[PDB]
């Protein structure tokens, strides 16, 4: 589980949404598995805008965070899941790293501030969905 807390605005992954953020609407795309949801409160992660392909992500089956190197946003064949059949994910970002289902949330960082967060993994690697290019998620 996890959650990026911007503005006025969460990210979380799509598949682990709440009836609440499904309620509290603002955006969401299944082919990403990412969801936005809008807040009362204000939130205190800063998005990154840059093209780092190195940073520090946090997995919770290890009370750890972990330094990696990622590749860029692409469309990457997943397996199937119990939240979704085998598919092309989009925007996804891998790196060698440790991931269990319960993962998904937990965030990747650079020098610049929040990337994305944990999606996908097994075997050894690690998926993270891409926030980078959602502009709008600093303003309005
Ligand atoms: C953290 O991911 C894992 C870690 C170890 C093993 C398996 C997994 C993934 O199958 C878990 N996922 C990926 C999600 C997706 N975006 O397709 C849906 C889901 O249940
Ligand atoms: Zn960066």
């Amino acid at each position: 589980s996890g959650a990026i807390y911007v503005g006025n605005y969460r990210v979380v992954n799509r598949h682990l949404a709440t009836h609440n953020d499904w309620a509290n609407l603002v955006w969401e795309d299944s082919s990403r598995d990412l969801l936005v949801s809008s807040t009362t409160a204000q939130g205190c992660d800063t998005i990154a805008r840059c093209d780092c392909q190195t940073g520090v992500y946090y997995c919770s089956s290890r009370r750890k965070h972990y330094p990696v190197s990622f590749s860029k946003p692409s469309l990457i064949f997943v397996e199937a899941s119990e939240y979704y059949p085998a598919r092309y994910q989009s925007h996804l970002m891998l790196a060698v790293g440790h991931s269990e289902p319960g993962d998904c949330g937990g965030i990747l960082r650079c020098q610049h501030g929040v990337v994305g967060i944990v999606s996908t993994g097994g075997n050894g690697l690690v998926g993270f969905a891409d926030v980078r290019d959602l502009l709008w998620l600093d303003e309005e």
